[PDB]
């Protein structure tokens, strides 16, 4: 049963900026993403400090990279708070639309793509390398949900019958055929050193066969 909605439109509008811009700094999506797993594990390490049976579905806070190079995806796992059904309905637990129209201005008073985290809503930069993105979450208060999206102004929701969570969120970046430097090595390990350093959780890059 798969639910299909239309963004709102200052979200597509958003997304296609992402799309349709040349820019060639792409290599930022990581830091955001990493920055999001981040605050995500911020926000049940918080709620675990006054109830620790809030980490009954996860004691670990950590975050994953995995490269998959015959799917052609970068997956980013991480243990945080996940996001409930309606959290990402309404733009992936962010406040976008505001974020957007900020963001958007800033664009033409000077800065540049790389700074969409100061706007709140850098997880569309995924679409810098992605054609598609899918996101599985579960937070302690809801089912194991996947969102999904190829942007086009449209977004899926549907309950996810795959390999249980426990708590958190997974990105799962199907990667655009020209942007396979992302699931490199060393080209992941250069950009969590230079973007990364200090997030102040553990970051495993899993290798592959
Ligand atoms: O920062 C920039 C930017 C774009 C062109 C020239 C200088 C900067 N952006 C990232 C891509 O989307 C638009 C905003």
């Amino acid at each position: 049963e798969v639910e299909t909605f239309a963004f709102q439109a200052e979200i597509a509008q958003l997304m296609s900026l992402i799309i349709n811009t040349f820019y060639s700094n792409k290599e930022i999506f990581l830091r955001e993403l990493i920055s999001n797993s981040s605050d995500a594990l911020d926000k049940i390490r918080y709620e675990s400090l006054t109830d620790p049976s809030k980490l009954d579905s996860g004691k670990e806070l950590h975050i994953n990279l995995i490269p998959n190079k015959q799917d052609r995806t970068l997956t980013i796992v991480d243990t945080g708070i996940g996001m409930t059904k309606a959290d990402l309905i309404n733009n992936l637990g962010t406040i976008a639309k505001s974020g957007t129209k900020a963001f958007m201005e800033a664009l033409q008073a000077g800065a540049d793509i790389s700074m969409i985290g100061q706007f709140g809503v850098g997880f569309y930069s995924a679409y810098l390398v992605a054609e598609k993105v899918t996101v599985i979450t579960k937070h302690n208060d809801d089912e194991q949900y996947a969102w999904e999206s190829s942007a086009g102004g449209s977004f899926t929701v549907r309950t996810d019958t795959g390999e249980p969570m426990g708590r958190g969120t997974k990105v799962i970046l199907h990667l655009k055929e020209d942007q396979t430097e992302y699931l490199e090595e060393r080209r992941i390990k250069e950009i969590v050193k230079k973007h990364s350093q200090f997030i102040g959780y553990p970051i495993t890059l899993f290798v592959e066969k």
